[PDB]
C-alpha cells in the first residue's frame, strides 16, 4: 500500500483562513449568532437556523499529480505538519460596544461561557457522527441534521452518519467526529461548558502538530484535495439588554505536504 | 506463567461504543436522570432507581482461541456527543434576564477500564443509612463503618443499569487483570472540560509488558460519564450522561 | 553506611488501607467532623475534639531480618477509596438554588501521605497562638505569639492515631531523611474538589542516591491526611469530610552497616 | 541561503524594557487607560484615544557590519535566546488607595479581569493583520486602525495589513500578529478574557526561549536592527465608584546574537 | 572572575534555616498577620500604616572560610513553605460564608518568592500609585514620578534589611542580579484560593547555562523569601494579609577562580 517519500518539487504548503459560521443574523453581524432564546416546553425546542453555530470547511486544490499513465502505483500528496491558530484573539477586549456593565459605572462583560475549539486536517471529508441533547428539537430548514431521531439518538444511533461536505450546514450541537472512522484524518477539539468559563487562547508562530500516525503516515489526499474543518465558538456576547450571541473567530492553517507513493 | 507473543493472523481490534447509564425516567429520557430530591434526615435518604447513575459493562466475546490467550495491548477512548451540551435553547433555566440556558455543569465522574475479567468493585457510602431501591446491586449489612471503608462490600461489575456510581468504586486491593482511569470533579459550579482526538492512545501493559489476559476469550470494558446536572426552567436538576468510544487492539501470547 | 541490594527472597510487599480521622460526633457519622462553629474572638477558639480532624497513621511490622540487612521501600502505589460517594447531593443537603440538588462537598482540602523508616516528624504552628486544644488531642505546648510563624520548641512523632490535629502540625523539612513525604492544601470556601484513581501509576521512593527508606526494626510507617472538603446540610452547617487512603508499597532487602 | 556562524566579537547582547501604553489620560496616570465608557448602541461605538491599550515597540541598532564591500556574502546579527518578564508584578498588591471594596469593611478590589500577555523578537517590524469586534466602531484621530471597514472585517479582511512601526499608536483591539507572514520574527501571546480572572505573573532570571527555527536559524536583523515588541495588560482596577481602567505593567527584554554569513 | 575548577574529596557544605515572614504584626498577639487594611480616598491620599505592608525578608549566611582564590558555589536548593495546614483553622473570629456556615478561609492575593544569591539581591521599584506616601522605617523608592507607576531606573536599592523593603513598591531587578537565582509567582483576584504543595522530593539546580552557580562574595550566602498567602477575613468583613516562614537547605561546593 504505501511506499516510499519522493525527494527533491516533491514538497508545497497550503496557507489559508477558515471563518466561523456562527449564524450571521443580518447584513452587520458576521461571527456573530442571532441573540438565543429559550423554548417554553423541552419538547418544543426549535431553534432558528440563524441562532445555530455550524462547522467550517474548506476544499483546497493540490498541485496535480499522476497527468501521465501510471501502471500499479499513483503519487499523493501526504500532509505531514500543521501550524494552527485563532485571527483576532485581541478583539476580545472590546468592553466599550453597548455590552452589559459588570456592575454600576463597570466596563462591558466581555466574551465568556461555553466554547468549542476544534480543527482538523485530512485527505478526504471529516466523518460525522449525530448525538442530540434533545431527540424532540426541531431542527431548521437549510441545516443537515440527524433524521429519523429516537430517544436512543440522546446517547448513540448509529444511523445518524455524515460528511462534512458543505459549508453554513452542519450545526455544531447535532454532530461529532466519528471515532469509528476518520482513519485519513488527524481530528482534535475541546468543549468548555458554563456561563462563566473565560476564554484562554494562546498564538505564537512557533509550534507545530506533526499529523503522521504511529506508522509514519499522514493523510493522503484523494484527488489531489486537502481537507481542513474548525470550529471556535469563543463564547457569548452579552448586550446591554442581557440578550447574549454566540461570537466566533476565523482559523489560520499551514500545512506541509509530501509527494508519497502508493501501490 | 506468560510465555511468548504469537506472530504473523495473531492480531485482533475491537470497536464499541457503551452507552450510559444515568436512570432513564421515561421513554423520552434516555441520557438523564430523575429530577434530584433531598431527604430531610440521613436516615430518611431513599433514592428511587431512575434518580442513580449506573456504571456501564460490556462482555465482549472475541475469537476462540483453544494455550494461547488474547492480550489487550492498547485503547484509543473518547466521550461521544460533547456538542450536544452547547444546546442552552431547550426550556433551560436563563442565567439572567433575557439571557440563554444554564449549560450542563456541576460534579461530574468520568470513567473507563479494560479488563480481561469483570471489573473488582469496593463499596463506600456517603450515608451508612442510604436505602438503595429494588433492581439496584448496592453494599448490603452496611454499617457506620461502611461510610469509610468495610472490606465486606466486595462485588464484581457484572450487571448492566445495576450498580449505582455512587456506592462502589474499583477496588484497589485486586484488579490485577484490569487497567481503570477515573476523575471525579465534585462542586455545583464545574464547567465540563472534554477533550476529543483520534490522534492519543493509552498502553496497557504492565511494568514488565503484559497486557489484560482475557478468561474464557472474553474482554471487560466498563464507563461512567456523568458529564454534569441540567437546570430545567423550575430549577430542577438531572444528571445528564454521553456514550464512551472503545477501540482496543489485541495479540495472541501463550500462556503455561 | 549502605551497601548492595540482596536479589533472588529479596521482597516483600504491603498493602493497607488507612481510615480518615475527621471526629466522628456520633455513633451515625464515621468520616464527618463535628458541625465548625466560630470562636467571637482569638482569644475564645477553644475548638472541641469532635470538630478537629487528625492525622492518620499506621506502624506495619514486616519480616524479622536480624552488618544488618534492612528493608528498603522502593514503590508506592496510592488513591483515595469511594471517591464517587461525593456524588450523594440527595441526603440532607443544601438545596443550590429553589428545587436544585444538594450542594456537593467542596471548599478547604488537604490531601497527604507519607512512606518512611521510622515515625514521621511533626513541626507546630498554629494560626492562632491562642487557641486552646482539647483534651485527647497532642498539640504544640509553651505556645507563644512566634507559634504563629516559627516556634523550634514544637518538635513531634506521628506516633499515635486520632490525635495529632491537622491544622497545628505539619512534616518538619529540617528532618524526615528517612520519610518520603506529599502534601498538597488548597484553600477556599468553594474549592472544587479533584480527585483521579487509577491502578497504573506508580511514585519511586529512591532519593538521588537510588536509597528508599530504611525500615528501623523492620517497621514501616505510613501517614495519611485526606480531607476532601465540607458538607453542608440542609440548615447551613458544614461538616470536614474524609475518606481512606490505600497503599502498596513494594521493600527489598539492603545490606548497612 | 543562510551560510555558517562566525566564532571568536562574534556575540553581542540587548537588554532593555519597553514601557506600556494603556492610554495615561492624565499627568498622575501613566500605565493606566481612562475609565471605560459604554456606548448607547452597538453602531454609535466610539472610543477616545485615551481608552485604548497599544502595542509597544522598540527598534535597537546593533554593531555597524559589512562596512568593507563584500562580494555575494554579508554578516547579519542572529538573535539566538531571549529572557523575558514584566517589571513590578508586586505593584498589584497595593489594594489600599482609591479602591471599591470587595465586601463591606474589605479591602479594595484587585487588578483583575481581561489580561493580554504578548512580547516578539524579530529582525524587521512586526506584521500585524486587522480583525475588529465591531466594524462599525470608530476609531479616534492619532491611532493607525483597520480602514474601509466592512462586515467581513469582524472576522477575515485581508486588506487590514500593517507594520507595528510606530508606539503609542496600533490599538491592541484591532491587530493581532499576521500568521500568513512574520518569517522572520518569533512571536508569543495569550489572551486571557473574563471580568473576574485573577491576574498569574511570574518571575525568574532562570528560564530562556531559544527563537532558531526548526532549520537552526534565529532573526536575521536586516540594517543590523532588532525589533521588540510587547503588550502587558494585567486587567482592570476598580475606581471606588465603579468605573475601571486598563492598568499595563513594562516588559523587561535581553536578546543575545550572534553573526551569521548569509549568500 | 575567571571560573576555573570545582574542587572534590572537605569540598561541599550545606546551610539549612528558616526566614520568618515580615507582615506588619500590628500587637504583641499578630505576629504573621498585617493590620487591618484601610482604602484611601484617593490617590493623592494613599498613606499606609507601616504595620499594614508586608516586606521582603532576607537572611545573610556566613560560610566556612576559604582564603587565584576558592569561592563556595551555590548547587542545589530545597524549599517550602512552613505550616500550609494552619489555614484550616476557620473556627477562630472568622467571617461565616452563609447563615451557621465555617469561617472563610485565608484567600485572595498572594505572593511566594524566594532567591539564592553570593550577593544582596538587587531590587528595582515600581509604584502602583506615585503618589503614595511610604511611612517612616521603610525603605521606598525616592523621588517617584508620574514614570515610577511603569519604569524610573533612579529606583535601585539592595535587600540588606528586614522589615524595611515593602513588599508593593519593589521587585527582583532583571538588569543585574547575574549571581542570585530568583522565583516568585503573584496571583491576583479577591477570591483566589491558595495551592501550597510540600514534599521532601523536589530539588531545584542553581547552576547557569555554563554550569556555575551563584559564587559567595565574601563566603556569605544570601537567601530572601517573600510568603504572602492571602488575606484572612475576621467577623466584621475587615481583612488582614497572613504570611509563612520559608524552609531553606542549599547545598554548596568550593570553585576555584582568577
Ligand atoms: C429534560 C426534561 O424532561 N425536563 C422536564 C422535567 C423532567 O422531565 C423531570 O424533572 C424528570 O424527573 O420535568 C419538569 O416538570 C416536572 C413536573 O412535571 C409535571 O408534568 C407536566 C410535564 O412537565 C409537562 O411537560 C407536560 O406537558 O405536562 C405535565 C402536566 O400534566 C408534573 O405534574 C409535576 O409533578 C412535575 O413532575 C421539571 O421542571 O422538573 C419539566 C422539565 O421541562
Ligand atoms: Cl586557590
Amino acid at each position: 500500500e504505501v511506499l516510499e517519500v519522493k525527494t527533491g518539487d516533491s514538497i508545497t504548503e497550503v496557507e489559508c483562513f477558515l471563518t466561523p459560521e456562527m449564524g450571521d443574523p443580518d447584513e452587520h453581524l458576521r461571527g456573530f449568532s442571532k441573540s438565543i432564546s429559550i423554548s417554553d416546553t423541552f419538547e418544543s425546542d426549535s431553534p432558528n437556523r440563524d441562532m445555530l453555530p455550524c462547522y467550517s470547511v474548506a476544499r483546497i486544490p493540490l498541485p496535480n499529480l499522476n497527468e501521465d499513465l501510471t501502471c500499479g502505483n499513483i503519487l499523493m500528496w501526504e500532509a505531514v505538519t500543521l501550524k494552527t491558530e485563532v485571527i483576532g484573539v485581541t478583539s476580545l477586549m472590546n468592553v466599550h460596544s453597548n455590552g452589559q456593565a459588570t456592575h454600576d459605572n463597570g466596563a462591558g462583560k466581555p466574551v465568556q461561557g461555553t466554547s468549542f475549539h476544534f480543527f482538523s486536517v485530512g485527505g478526504e471529508a471529516l466523518e460525522l457522527q449525530g448525538v442530540l441533547f434533545n431527540y424532540r428539537t426541531k431542527y431548521p430548514d437549510g441545516t443537515i441534521f440527524p433524521k429519523n431521531a429516537t430517544v436512543q439518538s440522546q446517547v448513540m444511533n448509529t444511523e445518524h452518519k455524515a460528511y462534512l461536505d458543505k459549508n453554513k450546514a452542519y450545526p455544531v450541537e447535532c454532530w461529532v467526529p466519528d471515532p469509528t472512522r476518520n482513519e485519513n484524518t488527524r481530528y482534535f477539539g475541546t468543549l468548555t461548558g458554563g456561563e462563566n468559563v473565560p476564554p484562554v487562547l494562546h498564538i505564537t508562530n512557533t509550534a507545530t502538530t506533526v499529523l503522521l500516525d504511529e506508522f509514519g503516515v499522514g493523510p493522503l489526499c484523494k484527488g489531489d484535495n486537502l481537507y481542513l474543518s474548525a470550529v471556535d465558538v469563543c463564547g457569548m456576547f452579552t448586550n446591554r439588554s442581557g440578550s447574549q450571541q454566540w461570537r466566533g473567530l476565523s482559523r489560520y492553517f499551514k500545512v506541509q505536504l509530501r509527494k508519497r507513493r502508493v501501490k
